């Protein structure tokens, strides 16, 4: 019995009997993702090349304008803007949205998979909205998700009711629910990290990886996959199980990925799917941020694999 | 001045004044690639999920390539990753070319929306015998043309011939491949290495030492970055665009490698060499291996020439 | 400030605070119209012609299944089915839907514009659902509209708030609001009917057309257009003004077009746009039907032209 | 056995063993038709309406012009959109003259009526330097002609010496699929098509011919009437279902309404290759020798029996 993103979202709103802002917000995000997907696939490229005689900027403008027109937001934090964007009073609603409009776009020259990431928080006070209102821990997320522009376009959406996966049918521009209440494998067989920073790894990381290549219980060594695009590496981790690591290195002693609009939403998706997401010292979702662009080290995926890493990490004090 | 695949392919034929079969061959191939992309992007998936009340993708892709190539009247022997024996084209549809292809490489992991691709290489039939499986048992040196289509964030067709390597982007709005990169050449030296390091305990010692040099450079220069998508077309195109090295080498458990020579290694090796790169098995150029079985495997190290030459020095130092 | 069908529909529902079923119904119909459009434009025809080794039936199946899966319907009347379709109990909602899934498809061989027509009623009694629940006069319509699959695809939606026109952007599969609260011209310059049947015309019809071709005063004769597809002829009348006629004659005393899923929805659109729609004897929206497939004569369009028509019709009565 | 426009056009050239210019021209034209169809269907309209914060017939003209020029197969271009003929620059000059209407019917695209593209191709006949004179050839000299209809689906109809063939565009994969080979019009149809709002201006022959279609003297069934208002749509219906299409002269248009070079001549060429007829009343459309690239002409066309029945009434009226 077919179900679409629009129908799904409205039905969650009907059950909850909320004010409707979250529903309008997600519909706005839905439209922007379809417009980003069409541009990522290079629709209209022939006009650029003279048939009749930017991409990360356009994605940011799409998300920004669609979110403002939802009447559901008051503060917007993007990977693309230095300071938080404050919505003008006439378009202001109560939700705070942090997003990376096109993560991995550094390498789109080689047609690597890219994606969009978002996290939605509720503003708690009646004070005037400000950049501080986006300094909330991940635990406060109302909803989070990502769109992956891979071989097909897929939207993964996490709320309290669980994680659901929608495939974009480009023939009719509709998102079709194809995976309900997704749960990650208890243990995977793939680890994912840039091993080129091996000289700089913390000893816990170096040892954890060595166990993956030379298992102490005499099982099969893990395979390694590292696309270099965060959305792709995490989505594969969700689908197949396993582990993804972006630990601290010398260029990034607090890690490289951004807490507000990369780490937290992915951790929210992981935890809602029965996986885990840790910095090494605490859950990603428990870090209290002090800067909207602050970084975080991240280890996430199947819970047996993350717990195995935490045991190596704790053994190294 | 805008240029399309259809126009480009036709202009190459006019310059050469050939029989036209190769031009029809590429036209058929182009149509098949556009149909694979539309299905890889899941156009029509809503019908599978009951919007109005079914072949797996790699089966559909093989059916598209096989049917378009036969209908071109330009081929006589077809070798696919999907069939144990060669397909011999029936007489009324026969032309003079032998085509080896992998219709949807990487589809084992398409469940996670990883980049996938189509790879092809084209040879001319060499003997006066009846066409047979023997006719595809040619070395890569004999390739007339080869290339790949990558279904990544966008769809791109990379086509290599004697004139060099040219890259075409599919405009999905109008279904045209637009020429966007003419006469592409790989960087002389890169900063990325690509291989599955999870199988490190099985590596040949030469591979183990080379990987150590990329992570721990002896001259105190920058260590390389690593990428491994796991889809061959995706990793090779990244190597073509950014430079660096891709390895699927021999080890003691797999003395002839894992990848297939006729429809993976050779076409990728031809594109590399026409773009100024290198492709070796360790012992010889990939394009010089003479196959004995249409599905035989080969180890492959390819990419920027400086990175590959430095690899061969470690491999030789391990006499 | 950009506006989509999804956003429009949700905002009208928030203002009204209904139970949400009509919003889910309109969302389902939107998905059906996009799927019909993709099939009408022949996406996938290369597979029918053997690249890898009806249309109105498919349209009826898309509408039926999208409407049934909406949980908002209990009786469905389609031009394609002999009997009313009763929705199964677990999927039953409160709305009755009458529709023609692919109007004009008799002539789709020549790529003429075709269309979808629908009208939405609220079930009035608590009796078990039956064909009777669709036997309501057009005055009881909650909403109505049509989709035109012409050179572009457009959805025209009429409610109490008025008539709004949405253009389908096929690049992203979104309906974009392009014409808000549309109103027809007081008087037009085009008449539309099949003149090949002049030998069978009622005499009032013959004189009315003669005044349009040989005006008794010193004005310009009207132009004539007749596409043969009701949706296209009615949309042009809506946009340019004028008059559309499928009148009664002596061989067809009730006209040829069907009342429940052609005349009533189109008449409802006309009246919300400030136009008029008559059988000759009464307003189309006032006819009380006794059979779900009964025919009705319909003259509709600009009010001055319809009133001039009724003036000739009374002279011959 | 599946067949595409690209495959079709190349096989026709291989049979003929020409210089290749005509094949490159039709390949360009194909691309332009796919791009126009994409714009006619309003792909990207959400960006115009502010989703991120040329007129359709001008864009259509720039697509055909640019695609044709870059083909290296043309030397003179006549468009409905340009007052004077376009002379291709020398580095890109080929031997063909092309007459086209980039977006026929766009006056009424406001209501999403079917629109279309019409083209006609001649070989340049004289040896002088290219000029507007080179497009003043009679329709008889056409090498190829056709039209694209942007209707409920997009279809390209192409007529050559080998006949008339119809290709449906599959928008999923941007390919023209051959669906109707060697098309022939019915000997006699049952539909007539014209704007009857000009009845007060009709010459007596048109008035009598029409009167016969509504009140047949043989007490047989009256014809049905259809009039879309877009020439490509009305002519395509006439080709597919049979019948007759008329746009005769009126007081607003004493030399007719439609243009001879890029509307009448191509449609007449298609009619004649499908076994139909096309006349002005005085002569076959394809026999008129034009004197101006934008000159108008009256046209009666369609099933051969229906046109001859019209010519018989036309003769009866001196
Ligand atoms: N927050 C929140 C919230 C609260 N109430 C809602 N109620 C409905 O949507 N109700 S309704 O479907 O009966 C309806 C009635 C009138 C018009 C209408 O127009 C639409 F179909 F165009 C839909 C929706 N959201
Ligand atoms: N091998 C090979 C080969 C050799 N010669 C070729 N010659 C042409 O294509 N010539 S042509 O373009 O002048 C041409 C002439 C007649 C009809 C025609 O129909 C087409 F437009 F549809 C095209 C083509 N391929
Ligand atoms: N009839 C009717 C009717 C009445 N109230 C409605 N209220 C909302 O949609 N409220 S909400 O946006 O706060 C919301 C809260 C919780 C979950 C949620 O789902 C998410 F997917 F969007 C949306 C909707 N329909
Ligand atoms: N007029 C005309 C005319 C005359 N000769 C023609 N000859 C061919 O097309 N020959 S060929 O197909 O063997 C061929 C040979 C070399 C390269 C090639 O590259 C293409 F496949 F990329 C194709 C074509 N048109």
């Amino acid at each position: 019995d077919v179900n679409t993103l629009t129908r799904f979202v409205m039905e969650e709103g009907r059950k909850a009997r909320g004010t409707g802002e979250l529903t309008q917000l997600l519909n706005s995000l839905c439209t922007a993702v379809k417009a980003i997907s069409s541009a990522v696939r290079k629709a209209g490229i022939a006009h650029l090349y003279g048939i009749a005689g930017k991409l990360d900027v356009l994605s940011n403008d799409l998300v920004m304008n669609m979110l403002k027109s939802s009447f559901a937001t008051c503060v917007l934090v993007s990977e693309e803007d230095k300071h938080a964007i404050i919505v003008e009073p006439e378009k202001r609603g109560k939700y705070v949205v942090c997003f990376d409009p096109l993560d991995g776009s550094s390498n789109i020259d080689c047609l690597v998979s890219v994606g969009t990431i978002f996290g939605i928080y509720r503003k708690k006070s009646t004070d005037e909205p400000s950049e501080k209102d986006a300094l909330q821990p991940g635990r406060n997320l109302v909803a989070a998700g990502y769109a992956l522009y891979g071989s097909a376009t897929m939207l993964v959406l996490a709320m309290d009711c669980g994680v659901n996966c929608f495939m974009l049918d480009p023939a009719i521009g509709e998102f079709i629910l194809v995976d309900k209440d997704v749960k990650i494998k208890k243990k995977g067989k793939i680890y994912s990290l840039n091993e080129g920073y091996a000289k700089d790894f913390d000893p816990a990381v170096t040892e954890y990886i060595q166990r993956k290549k030379f298992p102490p219980d005499n099982s099969a060594p893990y395979g390694a996959r590292y696309v270099g695009s965060m959305v792709a590496d995490v989505h594969r981790t969700l689908v197949y199980g396993g582990i993804f690591l972006y630990p601290a290195n010398k260029k990034s002693p607090n890690g490289k990925l951004r807490l507000l609009y990369e780490c937290n939403p992915m951790a929210y998706v992981m935890e809602k799917a029965g996986g885990m997401a840790t910095t090494g010292k605490e859950a990603v979702l428990d870090v209290i941020p002090t800067d909207i662009h602050q970084r975080a080290p991240v280890i996430l995926g199947s819970p047996d694999d993350v717990l195995e890493f935490l045991k190596v990490y704790e053994k190294h004090s």
